[PDB]
């Protein structure tokens, strides 16, 4: 019954989650590298916060679409 | 180095902790998808999955916050 | 005489049996109103069966305990 | 529900009967001679088994 919401199956959505989760973790990983300016570092954190929110929201959307 | 200074924990250890929380949230959602429950019991399993995921998400976000400030 | 044999009054055992009977009946009813499926349906159904057996055996023990 | 044509409500009526008759049978032993008492016990056991089997068949038909 999950398939009804958008036409996609669970497996369709697992590929999106993987994608989104990987990009957020990659963005956080950047802040472990040395060399950036304070301004650059600030922006990278914001980007990591933004991308994690998207990935987490997608996970919670999948959970809620189960009923 | 800076992370361990700020938190008292190593990135490696916190990554392992987060991984355990991630897996437990994921296993709870998988149990819901597998569940023949309905009504209040489905709800409770669903709320449990939500709560565990939030615990895992908040840990990731604290780790991100602890990269400098 | 029932009290001499069992240590319990008939009235007390009737109330004990009534509780076991109601819980058995509530569980079967829960299965009927539930929209459960699969293993969770099988489990609730097994639970209802198990509680009924407990209520049924209590009734049968009270019957056995009526003597002379 | 489709298994005999009767509804749950039809079967509830039967269960009430069987349970009531078995309970009345057991109650007769709360009032006979030796083997006459044993007879009433065997009847009580027989009728309880019928009522229990009927409850379990209603559960299994759900």
């Amino acid at each position: 019954k999950y398939t009804r919401r958008t036409g996609r199956t669970w497996a369709d959505d697992q590929a999106t989650y993987n994608r989104l989760r990987e990009e957020a973790d990659a963005a956080r990983q950047k802040l472990r590298e040395s060399g950036y300016s304070g301004a650059e570092y600030d922006q990278l954190r914001q980007a990591a916060f933004d991308l994690n929110r998207k990935a987490n929201q997608y996970w919670e959307q999948m959970l809620s679409d189960l009923r």
